[PDB]
């Protein structure tokens, strides 16, 4: 009955129907209603759609400015996702703390990085957001940072702003031991990965970090089948061409097994032919005789 009206209020907000929102609130609908599934409120929804006027309407009807939903997100944090500087500023005047976080450790600054909201990022920075915070949950899915988020998501401009203008530590690691370089290679679209990797390497990113399963940047690039990345990575002075993953396989072995001749040949022109195992055998069983030629030219065995 009244529970129906409360959902109508949220629906009215979602539909951006101001008159209806007013009528329902003046009707006695619970302004702080939380839908049971996600804990969302009319205010959360209003913020998500960047409707400042609807937000102010809800606030004037007594909406709790800092009421969190199930994941712990506040309207303030949602404002960062929406990329709204005005709303971010608004909730800071309402008691929000610039460094507060949802139950997964996500702060506003991180959300801005995740969603590539440049203006929100810059505003939150000047408000004294801790740029280098590592996420505190309440798994080995934590310890991440805004820089890793930007790298993973491919937001090149944000990544630069963090590295150049905001003192982001390029070599911080999450709980899994992964750094921004790893995150960029793990998920970033092939569209932005080269530029992001280039930027990180220039800023002193450690090429010899171990990710999940002992995977290194070099190995991840090989598994990406991306020749450009492998080439860029090998240009690093202190790169370990012979590092092995948990399975004890090197970048070259994987290149051969993955049937990548050009990448494998690149690795040979600098790497180690025996450290990885029976390469010629693998290349031959795959009918790649051209690769067998290269491997033998570099001292492969049988």
């Amino acid at each position: 009955a009244a529970v129906e009206d409360n959902h109508l209020l949220i629906k009215a907000v979602q539909n951006e129907d101001v008159d209806l929102v007013q009528q329902l609130l003046e009707g006695g609908a619970n302004v702080n209603f939380q839908e049971e599934e996600g804990g969302w409120t009319p205010l959360h929804n209003a913020v998500q759609m960047s409707r400042e006027d609807i937000v102010e309407l809800l606030l004037r009807h007594g909406a709790d400015p800092v009421l969190r939903k199930k994941n712990g997100a506040t309207p303030f944090i949602l404002a960062a996702i929406a990329g709204s500087v005005k709303l971010l500023k608004l909730f800071l005047s309402k008691g929000a703390d610039v460094n507060e976080c949802d139950f997964y450790g996500f702060t506003a600054f991180m959300e801005a990085a995740v969603y590539g909201k440049v203006k929100a990022l810059k505003f939150l920075y000047k408000r004294g957001a801790n740029v280098n915070l590592r996420r505190k949950t309440k798994l080995r899915k934590g310890g991440a940072t805004a820089l890793m988020d930007a790298a993973e998501k491919g937001h090149v401009e944000v990544l630069k702003i963090l590295l150049d203008e905001m003192g982001a530590d390029v070599n911080a690691c999450d709980n899994m031991g992964r750094n921004a370089l790893i995150h960029a290679l793990l998920s970033s679209d092939d569209s932005d990965v080269e530029a992001i990797t280039h930027l990180l390497l220039d800023h002193g990113a450690d090429v010899n970090v171990r990710g999940e399963r002992g995977k290194t940047p070099l190995i991840l690039a090989v598994e990406k089948k991306h020749l450009g990345l492998v080439q860029r990575l090998l240009e690093q002075e202190h790169i370990e061409i012979n590092d092995t993953d948990s399975d004890g396989k090197t970048a070259l072995l994987l290149a051969v097994e993955l049937k990548l001749k050009k990448i494998a040949e690149l690795l040979c022109k600098r790497g180690a032919s025996t450290d990885c195992g029976d390469l010629v055998m693998t290349a031959r069983r795959n009918y790649d005789h051209s690769l067998v030629k290269v491997l033998l030219s570099h001292g492969a065995k049988e």
